[PDB]
């Protein structure tokens, strides 16, 4: 059982258990911070949002919304000011990547915020499917282990 | 890696990770906003603050710094009006209940700030207050 769960678990990879990037919450790097766009960050509770430019496919920067505590929505200062002061590291990662290697990565220092990307011959190119982060790896080892 | 994980996982209670309370960060209920309360909050670095009334061993709020984005320090807003306000729940553990069990209670939606409690006999006997374990501390006892 215990062979049974820890294999099942070592088997798995990041794009069976990644939030869907059709479910994550994301924000425009244009976009600017007012009380719709601040309210609405706030509301949606993700603590970290991804920041993308132009198409929702390409992920510049990420936004920590502790970083927002300050921002006044009546300055209207664009988000593009505090994602351009950032320039967090961005993390990718093979769709196929089992999720000890991922711990190695998050163990190492790297973000806990991890963006999957899938080599796409349909010259190839590469897609971004969506969101996984150390939290839903955690939460596959207390689930699958049970 | 994964096993490594699972086991320091099921072994470490939240008293072995948790953060003493003498050397908490948190914030008196009658406080006010003004400038140097809200820049201590801010290199506090603190996203969630525990909330207390007399002494820091009774804890009645807690405070997502978050919601501080539609305050301003120059109004002089009390914070016991924001936690009257949102009014978000506060969240008791046992101290010897194990990290994954921890994020099972976080897991259900409860807040990522968990208080850790004993029972003390020493001396009526009554539930003594350790310090507090947030999410984070689980998962970064994890990857160490």
């Amino acid at each position: 059982n215990m062979i049974q769960g820890a294999l099942e678990l070592r088997t798995k990879t990041v794009e069976d258990i990644m939030t869907q990037l059709q479910d994550c919450f994301m924000i425009r790097s244009d976009a600017i911070l007012d009380f719709n766009t601040m309210s609405e960050i706030m509301e949606s509770g993700y603590t970290r949002i991804p920041v993308f430019e132009d198409e929702q496919s390409n992920i510049v920067d990420i936004l920590y919304v502790k970083d927002l505590a300050f921002v006044d929505p009546d300055d209207c200062t664009p988000l593009k000011t505090i994602t351009r002061f950032y320039n967090h590291p961005v993390h990718f990662v093979f769709h196929d990547t089992k999720l000890d290697a991922m711990l190695e990565e998050f163990k190492k220092g790297k973000s806990h915020l991890a963006i999957v990307q899938k080599v796409n011959n349909e010259d190839p190119f590469y897609e971004v499917l969506g969101l996984v982060t150390l939290e839903d790896v955690i939460e596959e080892i207390i689930k699958s282990e049970i």
